[PDB]
């Protein structure tokens, strides 16, 4: 059985901190000495386009207020870094865990910990779409929400931090760099994303995962080389497949080649009519093979 | 935007504890100087029934190993509940959040924890179906993993422990008490859990989400009444619709009346044949009014 999840939230939790500068109000993240927000949050109030140079060459250190469960930490500097702004503090987290900073690429899967006020409301799974946002679910004030992964090492992976809703309603974030996913504006704008491709090895895990669950009426008996399908989806919007060694765990477990996977993919691209695979009723490019191997197998 | 989120898990994570009787593993929840677990730590190893009352009588408090974070605690005494375990340990859980013990009801939606060998690995929500089971996803050493739901003073109701997995997969629980969810034995059986039902008062919530993003090509602009709509529901698969005015500020901001949202499932619940909501092609039960509520409005 598939279900998206999320990894446990406590670590990152203890990393929150409200940070509000004049009237705005939005979420940081406390590693050592310093917290990562939106440069949002310095914007002045206004419908024209923000000059973020402008804004922060006039920025004042004393109209920041930074919290974390109440208590407030002093201000020392701050410091621009695209997107993002890097504020130093007169104390270090001591929950700080043992962390990295990673840029996510499109088809990596990761967990938002979605944050009010300082506060975490909610956490779920993700995955960076192609055209570099996410389906996440924020309302006003979430902005700063952080987005990470926890590695076997128990390293925290430190890749998103939220920056802005799209008029589609997809959701934009930059990583701890301050470069935006997709280089969207991190301001209002009437900016449109790209269409989304379907995540091919995505699909190919989640065909992995209905053949471990015995529901195979959709399997192909033909095959077709990743050369062949990469430039069918070309075509038909999907990815190109990355690699056939990747799979071999359930390859060696059906015993199913990604080739016979992926001409599966071109006979059911157009609807199941009428059945489904694993409740679904087309294709699911939500689940990443690294996710499927660890909810089948723990591994 | 509606995503399934979980509530953040920290909180609850200080509390899960590694409870091992002789080889047997699973996790229990360490509250105050109180380990809830299930009761099936104690069985004996073979494949005919097990008698709990003689294992609990057999029973002895050195063949027990409880550890939080690997740090063992000393085992004092073992009380029997129904289907879990109450161990008293020789010190207190510092972290124990305020809290109080709820037996859920069809419909509810909690968190589940998915934990292994006394560490948290997932968090999910989910709903309890009117069969009485929930749709995780579990692998083996799951046993114990609690449920739970953080109430908005920031009390924790701990509601369930999850207990086993039936041959349909439908994954089974008990509450703090003992009781098991929908009476369900708790060893292996071949029992098998009743229909699941379509939870009416989800899928009026989501309708209302769908309108609220503009998604109204499905809207019925018939009414049918509760007392109606129930009978409906008794011939069709759904539950009977709890309330009306609970949706009065969705029906507001949509001018869409509950009646009408029930006339619409009679309308759509064959299938959308071919277009979608939200992208689901299929009337959608996964979210409850709370949930929508608190997603697209913070209330």
């Amino acid at each position: 059985g598939l279900k998206k999840m999320a990894q446990p939230s406590g670590c990152v939790e203890r990393c929150v901190v409200r940070v509000c500068y004049g009237s705005t109000v939005l979420n940081g993240v406390w590693l050592g000495d310093t917290v990562t927000c939106p440069r949002h949050v310095i914007a002045p109030s206004t419908t024209v386009l923000i000059d973020y140079d402008h804004a922060y060459s006039t920025m004042r250190l004393h109209n920041f207020s930074v919290s974390h469960n109440g208590v407030f930490l002093g201000v020392v500097g701050v410091t621009m870094h695209g997107s993002v702004l890097r504020i130093k503090v007169s104390q270090s987290n001591v929950h700080t865990p043992k962390h990295v900073f990673k840029t996510l690429k499109p088809g990596d899967s990761f967990n938002i910990l979605a944050c009010y006020e300082g506060i975490a409301s909610g956490v779920f799974g993700v995955n960076l779409r192609t055209n570099f946002t996410i389906k996440g679910s924020f309302i006003n004030g979430a902005c700063g929400s952080p987005g990470y992964n926890v590695r076997n090492d128990g390293t925290v992976e430190f890749c998103y931090l939220h920056q802005i809703e799209l008029g589609s309603g997809a959701h934009v974030g930059s990583d701890f760099t301050g470069s935006v996913y997709g280089n969207f504006d991190d301001q209002p704008s009437l900016q449109v994303e790209s269409a989304n491709l379907m995540l091919s090895d995505n699909v190919v895990a989640f065909l992995y995962a209905a053949l471990l669950n015995g529901c195979r009426w959709w399997l192909c008996s033909t095959r077709v080389n990743v050369d062949g399908f990469n430039e069918w989806a070309m075509a038909n919007g999907y990815t190109s497949v990355s690699s056939v060694e990747c799979y071999s765990i359930l390859a060696a477990k059906t015993g199913v080649s990604v080739e016979q996977l992926l001409a599966s993919i071109q006979h059911l691209h157009e609807g199941f009519g009428g059945k489904n695979i694993l409740g679904y009723s087309s294709l699911c490019d939500e689940f990443t093979l690294a996710e499927v191997v660890k909810q089948m197998y723990g591994v």
